[PDB]
C-alpha cells in the first residue's frame, strides 16, 4: 500500500489540522498515512495515522538539521506523496524535494502569508512543487495574481466537509463557530446581538465576561466535535481575515444561513443563502435585522444550496490529487 505524509506546524484543533484530519478519515483506506508536526496536541493523538513523527524545528522558518531530519523521515518511511499545510511546514516540504523524490503537494489554506516578501518565497517555492492544491477560487486567483504561480502548477479544488445534520420554527438564534483570538471577531458580534433582546448568540469556541450580564448571550466555549449548527437559526462568523473556513462549510452543509464578514473565500458560501458584511457594528446589525426580518427567504435558498460543498462530491477529485 502506498505512503502519504501530511506536514503541519502545529497540531491543535481547527484550521489546516482539521482539514488534514479530514482528508486522512476520506483516504485512510488506500494508503497508509504518517503526520509530520512540530508538537503534539489534538492532531497527533488520531489514531488514523500508521506513525506521527514530533520534529520542533519546524516552529523554525528554516534550519538546515531540520530539513535533513524531514529527508530521513520520507526516506525510511518510503513516502511517495506529502502534503505540505501552513508556511514553515511547505518550507521544508519543498527543500526537501531538492534532496528526495516524493510527490510534493502544498495546500493553499488561504495564502495566510497576510508582504510582498513572503509572495516571492512561495512563488520560487512553487518551482519545487509537484502540485499547488488551491483549496477555492480565490485562492487560484491569490496564487495566479497575488504571488505570481503559474497556473500549469496549479490545480483547484474546493473545499468540502462531511454533511452535518439539518433540521423548526424561527427562534432567532444566531451561532458563531471559532477561535475567540484575531482575526476572530466575536466580540463585535456579541455586542450587537446583546442590544437585541429578542435575539441570541452562542459561540462556540479567552474567554469573555464582559457580557457576563447580557442574558442572550452564551459562551459554550471550546467544542471540539461541533455538529449542533442544526439548532440554530443562522451562522455568522465575524472575522478580519479567512480562506474559506471549516466552521462556515459545515453550517453551509446544515441548510443554515450564514452572515459572512466579506474577507477570504467566505463570499464563495453565499449566493442567496445569507449576506455578506463589513465588520461595522452598524452593518452587522442592520444584515442581521435583513435576514431575520426576511427569514425564511435565506432559509429557503441555504435549504436550495446545502448540498454544495459535501464532501462526498470532491472526494474522486482529492483522491486523484493524492494518490495519483
Amino acid at each position: 500500500m502506498k505512503n502519504v505524509g501530511f506536514i503541519v506546524t502545529k497540531s491543535e484543533i481547527g484550521g489546516a489540522q482539521t482539514w488534514v484530519n479530514e482528508i486522512s478519515n476520506l483516504i485512510k483506506e488506500e494508503c497508509n498515512i504518517f503526520l509530520i508536526t512540530s508538537e503534539e496536541g489534538w492532531l497527533t493523538h488520531k489514531d488514523v495515522f500508521a506513525g506521527v513523527f514530533v520534529i520542533p524545528g519546524i516552529k523554525k522558518y528554516f534550519d538546515f538539521l531540520t530539513l535533513f531530519k524531514l529527508r530521513k523521515i520520507l526516506k525510511e518511511n518510503n513516502i511517495s506523496t506529502l502534503i505540505a499545510s501552513s508556511a514553515n511546514a511547505g518550507v521544508y516540504a519543498r527543500l526537501v524535494r531538492l534532496l528526495v523524490d516524493f510527490k510534493c503537494i502544498y495546500v493553499s489554506h488561504g495564502w495566510s502569508c497576510l508582504k510582498s516578501i513572503f509572495c516571492i518565497v512561495e512563488k520560487y517555492l512553487s518551482l519545487l512543487t509537484d502540485v499547488i492544491w488551491c483549496v477555492s477560487k480565490n485562492d487560484e486567483k491569490k496564487a495566479i495574481e497575488n504571488i505570481g504561480i503559474k497556473e500549469p502548477k496549479i490545480i483547484t479544488v474546493s473545499n468540502s466537509v462531511p454533511q452535518m445534520p439539518r433540521c423548526k420554527q424561527l427562534q432567532y438564534k444566531v451561532l458563531f463557530v471559532g477561535r475567540l483570538t484575531h482575526p476572530k471577531r466575536p466580540e463585535l458580534l456579541a455586542n450587537v446581538i446583546s442590544k437585541k433582546p429578542q435575539y441570541s448568540l452562542h459561540i462556540v469556541g479567552s474567554l469573555k465576561k464582559q457580557f457576563s450580564e447580557c442574558e442572550n448571550i452564551h459562551f459554550l466555549g471550546e467544542v471540539n466535535n461541533f455538529y449542533n449548527y442544526h439548532e440554530y437559526d443562522l451562522f455568522s462568523l465575524i472575522s478580519d481575515s479567512e480562506g474559506l473556513p471549516m466552521s462556515g462549510l459545515e453550517a453551509h452543509t446544515a441548510a443554515i444561513p450564514l452572515l459572512l464578514s466579506d474577507v477570504g473565500g467566505c463570499f464563495e458560501l453565499i449566493e442567496g443563502n445569507g449576506l455578506l458584511v463589513e465588520n461595522t457594528e452598524d452593518d452587522i446589525g442592520y444584515k442581521l435585522d435583513k435576514i431575520f426580518d426576511d427569514y425564511e427567504n435565506y432559509r429557503e435558498q441555504a435549504i436550495r444550496a446545502s448540498g454544495k460543498f459535501v464532501i462526498e462530491n470532491y472526494a474522486s477529485a482529492y483522491k486523484s490529487i493524492i494518490l495519483g
